[PDB]
């Protein structure tokens, strides 16, 4: 058709509009805005019942009176993708209100030939982008009729491809009217994820997970894509949105080469549970914001 349905409403977040509106409002109430206006954010894409309050720390930094085009870069979980993919529909539906895809930017991005066209089934099967639509619509409701979205599915990008896509999106990141939402959870720890790296010097397992995550968070705060690449090559932390992050980090360094000065700061860290023994498992969530100066 012409609309991507809220395919994960009911399961990953409440399908009731009034209830969803109230939940996001409540999570956003407990956050004080400190990084307005955010040029980019990093936010988790798990179920709202796990990461809702954490993701609110990122969306409170969005200034709806400034932002007009919202890029959402999410990792692919079901489709083999070596590049980036664009949607084939024109509207993304949410229980709050439906979001419009910026046709001008979609034509510019498609005309590069670096992007693939993802089918409607692939679109609705994926959740890494959709989990940010209700939060985006809520934070932008004061200007609900003046903003568009640019969905981008990010595949298994090579380091060179992360740099190429980063330089491409850098021209859009430099626009003050643009916002880049980078979707990622952090450490998936446990036997279910086949990842059990544990540094006993850090104490308990959940403290080792915390130290491992915040090492990667600090590198992001240093805006260093090469150090982030090495950190992933050294510890193999199960950060599922590492490719969108690497794309953003390269976009920042391309802007730094052109005189622009920026600062990224993480604002909330959380874990779905606190692992203490080898039979435990947890997923970490981190919310951060990028500000341009
Ligand atoms: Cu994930």
């Amino acid at each position: 058709v012409v609309c991507r349905e809220a395919s994960h409403a009911g399961s990953w977040y409440t399908a009731s509009g009034p209830q969803l509106n109230a939940q996001l409002e409540g999570w956003l109430s407990q956050v004080q805005s400190t990084k307005r206006p955010a040029r980019a954010i990093i936010a988790p894409h798990a179920g709202y019942t796990y990461c809702g309050s954490c993701a609110a720390h990122a969306y409170k930094q969005v200034d709806p009176s400034i932002t007009r085009r919202i890029f959402i870069l999410g990792p692919s979980h079901h489709v083999p993708l070596s590049r980036c993919a664009l949607s084939s529909v024109d509207i993304y539906r949410t229980p709050l209100y439906d979001l419009r895809i910026d046709q001008k930017i979609y034509g510019e991005l498609w005309k590069t030939g670096m992007f693939e066209r993802m089918s409607l089934q692939t679109d609705e099967d994926e959740h890494s982008i959709e989990m940010h639509l209700p939060y985006t619509a809520k934070a932008m409701e004061s200007h609900k009729d003046e903003f568009t979205i640019i969905p981008v599915l990010v595949g298994a990008l090579s380091e060179s491809k992360e740099q190429e896509f980063g330089k491409l999106f850098s021209k859009y990141l430099a626009d003050p009217s643009n916002l880049f939402v980078v979707s990622s959870d952090f450490c998936h720890w446990g036997q279910r994820f086949r990842y059990s790296y544990y540094d006993e010097s850090q104490g308990e397992i959940y403290r080792s997970i915390e130290h491992l995550d915040k090492m990667g968070m600090s590198i992001i705060e240093q805006l260093d894509p090469v150090s982030f690449s090495n950190y992933l090559k050294k510890y193999h932390n199960t950060i599922c949105g590492r490719h969108p992050i690497g794309v953003l980090l390269n976009a920042i360094t391309e802007l730094q080469k052109n005189g622009m000065n920026m600062s990224f700061s993480f604002l909330n860290y959380a874990q779905s549970s606190q692992c203490r023994n080898w039979q435990d498992s947890s997923v970490s969530y981190a919310a951060g914001a990028l500000t341009v100066h």
